[PDB]
């Protein structure tokens, strides 16, 4: 899975430890291997959310596999929390796009998982 | 919805109250309470369009529906518009991917929009 | 098609003439015209892969059409190939998400592909 946060929130403010925790806890989450959880945060962005310049995340998650209807609404809880938590960005100013990628449509390590 | 904009242009020529307008008029645009669109624009990327490194941008608007043929037409001379306007991009070196999402595949606010 | 590469490497590892080669790599690859081939660099990136720091990437491909189960096999191949030649990344290190894009989903030149 790979899991990525764009925010307006500063450098400054992302707390030493946040990749490592997003790992842990993304793989615990999906119940796989965090050898295979890619993190990407990405601070200090030009961006809104609802015309308001307060706290914002936009985020994906890519995963081969566990994503759906119920898998997604425990994700976004757990998500918004530590978004809301170690960012201090409200829920209701996040939205998290989940895409279910086939094997063929991931490419790694010179070849793909198909 | 939400509209992020990747560009070679440096962020001084990005002017004050793009985000304001980009939210303004893509609320008109998808018929969305503004308090739903949220707009990314992040300048300075290194970038080339045609194996030419003069204005471009590389865009991606998702929305839960109001995505299609004819509505993509539409939003793509309303968004070349503003980046040509706005940027000075030209129109013919923009790609903007459209992406209609699952309501179930969009968290927000601790949950999905499903 | 459109390639976006983001990597924890420095900017000053990046070597002139990357975007490029990747541009001149890609057209050879899909056989795609060089003008419609659009690349992103963005280096300096807070992120990691399997809970550790060490160089990695997350791209993604989008092209109208040559995404396929054999053709993404070999653009990883190329692809992995190349930023472990110019920015000393593990193949195992990097995801590459490829997005096979409906013509109508593709703003360009204020229309659309369709």
């Amino acid at each position: 899975p790979m899991f990525i946060v764009n925010t307006n929130v500063p450098r400054a403010s992302v707390p030493d430890g946040f990749l490592s925790e997003l790992t842990q806890q993304l793989a615990q989450a999906t119940g796989k291997p965090p050898q295979y959880i890619a993190v990407h945060v990405v601070p200090d962005q030009l961006m809104a959310f609802g015309g308001s310049s307060e706290p914002c995340a936009l985020c994906s998650l890519h995963s081969i596999g566990k994503i759906g209807g119920a898998q997604n609404r425990s994700y976004s809880k757990l998500l918004c929390g530590l978004l809301a938590e170690r960012l201090r960005i409200s829920p209701d100013r996040v939205y998290i796009n989940y895409y279910d990628m086939n094997a063929a449509n991931v490419g790694w390590n010179n070849s793909t998982f198909a």
